[PDB]
C-alpha cells in the first residue's frame, strides 16, 4: 500500500532531503537541522568512515546521547552500508566491555573524552570522540565530500539492536535494512505521521522505540524533537504534535500535568508499547489532553512490533493491544481457532534476520517469530494476552 517492500533505510533520507530539504528534521538542546543539513551531515560523515576505511558490512559502536550527530551518524553508516550499534550512555564497563567484544566493530564512537577513555580500558579498538571526529566532519561537509553512494544490498545489515541487560550474556536483534525500512511504513500506515509534525522522543536511540521516531519522521518529513520537571512546558513550547510513551513516562505526564493549567494543546497521539498500560492513565491522558488520541500497540525487537490499536479504535476492545501491522500475521500455535489461548507467533517481512552470531538462540525464537508470549486473536483478529 503505503507499505515499502525491498527498501533502504538512507534512501528514506536521500527523499525527504530533496524533497523538503529546507523543513526542520531534527532538534536537540543544541539547536536544529533542516533536512539538507541533516543529508550534508549524514554525507560527510559516510566520507569519514571511508577515510578511516570502515568497510561495508562491518559494525562501528557508537554510545551517544540523542543529539542530531548520532542521526548523523546512523545515516551516514546506512550510505556506506556499515551496521551501526547503537548502546546507552551510562552501560557499567563490564555491561560494555561484554557488547562491545559481541559486535565485534571496526571502531567505537563515545560521548566526550571522559568517556573516550573508559571505552579505551575496556576494549583494544579505536576509539573516538564525537567532539573531536566532528571537527573532521564539518571540514568534510563544507568540501562537499561523501556525496556519492556506494552499493547497498535491501538485504545488508543496517543495524544491531542489544536487548540484552547487564545480568544477561550479549544478545542483538540482526537488523537488515528491508526489514527496518517496512516496518517503519507499517508503522507509520497505521498511526499517521506526516510533515507537520512535530514528533517528542525521549526514547534513546538505542531502543528501537528511539529509532524508528528518527525513521518514520524521516519517512514522513517530520520534525523529530530528541529531548525534566519542565516536561511539560517542552512538549508545549516544541509544539509537540506526536509522542511515544510508555507507562512510567505517561503516568508522570499525567502529574506534572495537573501542576500546569496550560497543557500542551498541540498534542495530538500518545503511542504505547514496551509495557501494559493501565485504565487509569488512559483515563488521565485524555482527560489532560482531550485532542490527543491514546494508542495501545504492542511489539519485541525481534520483529520491531507486533499489533497496534487503530486511533479511530483507541476506545474499543480494552483489553486488545491491536491488530497486526499492515503487511504481517498473527497465528496462535498447529494453528488454532479463535478465541483459544496458544503461543503468539508472527509471520512477515518485519521479521528481523535472527540475533546477531548467536544461531542458538536464533533457533529457538526463529521466517516465523515465536514471541514466547501467550494468548488469543478474537473473532474480528484482534490480539489479547492470556484468555
Ligand atoms: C518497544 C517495544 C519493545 O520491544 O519493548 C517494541 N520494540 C515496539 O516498538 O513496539
Amino acid at each position: 500500500k503505503d507499505l515499502r517492500y525491498g527498501g533502504l533505510v538512507h534512501d528514506l533520507l536521500a527523499d525527504s532531503g530533496k524533497a523538503t530539504p529546507n523543513s526542520d528534521a531534527m532538534e536537540d538542546a543544541f539547536g536544529t537541522w533542516t533536512y539538507q543539513e541533516l543529508l550534508n551531515h549524514s554525507q560527510a560523515f559516510s566520507a569519514w568512515l571511508d577515510g578511516k576505511g570502515v568497510a561495508r558490512g562491518e559494525r562501528i559502536v557508537v554510545q551517544l546521547p540523542n543529539i542530531r550527530q548520532t542521526v548523523a551518524v546512523f545515516y551516514g553508516a546506512c550510505r556506506r552500508g556499515v551496521v551501526f550499534v547503537p548502546l546507552n550512555p551510562g552501560m557499567k564497563p563490564f555491561h560494555l566491555r561484554s557488547v562491545i567484544a559481541d559486535a565485534d566493530p571496526r571502531l567505537v564512537i563515545a560521548e566526550d573524552e571522559t568517556a573516550a577513555d573508559r571505552l579505551r580500558d575496556v576494549t583494544d579498538l579505536p576509539v573516538y570522540s564525537i567532539d573531536s571526529l566532528w571537527a573532521d566532519v564539518e571540514r568534510l561537509r563544507d568540501a562537499g565530500a561523501g556525496a556519492e553512494a556506494v552499493e547497498v544490498s535491501p538485504e545488508d545489515l543496517a543495524v544491531l539492536i542489544y536487548t540484552s541487560g547487564s545480568t544477561a550474556a550479549p544478545k542483538a536483534v540482526a537488523c537488515p535494512h528491508q526489514q527496518i525500512v517496512f516496518a517503519a511504513s507499517s508503522i507509520n500506515a497505521v498511526l499517521g505521521y506526516h510533515a507537520e509534525d512535530i514528533v517528542f522522543c525521549r526514547m534513546s536511540v538505542s531502543w528501537d522505540f528511539g529509532l524508528y521516531k528518527v525513521l518514520i519522521s524521516t519517512l514522513t518529513g517530520a520534525k523529530l524533537v530528541l529531548a525534566d520537571i519542565a516536561l511539560v512546558k517542552s512538549l508545549r513550547e516544541s509544539g509537540a504534535t506526536m509522542m511515544p510513551i510508555v507507562p512510567s513516562l505517561a503516568s508522570m505526564l499525567t502529574t506534572l500535568i495537573r501542576r500546569d493549567p496550560e497543557g500542551a494543546p498541540t498534542l495530538r497521539m500518545f503511542t504505547n508499547s514496551a509495557a501494559a498500560l493501565p485504565q487509569v492513565t488512559i483515563d488521565a491522558l485524555r482527560s489532560a489532553f482531550p485532542g490527543a488520541q491514546v494508542v495501545r500497540m504492542y511489539g519485541q525487537t525481534e520483529c520491531k512490533r507486533i499489533s497496534i490499536m487503530p486511533p479511530h479504535l483507541e476506545h474499543e476492545r480494552p483489553d486488545s493491544v491491536g491488530l497486526p501491522l499492515p503487511g504481517t500475521t498473527i497465528e496462535i500455535l498447529t494453528l488454532l481457532p479463535p478465541g483459544e489461548p496458544g503461543e503468539i507467533t508472527v509471520t512477515g517481512p518485519h521479521v528481523m534476520a535472527g540475533y546477531w552470531r548467536a544461531p542458538e538462540i536464533t533457533a529457538r525464537a526463529y521466517m516465523r517469530l515465536h514471541t514466547g508470549d501467550y494468548g488469543h486473536l478474537d473473532e474480528d483478529g484482534f490480539l489479547y494476552f492470556g484468555g
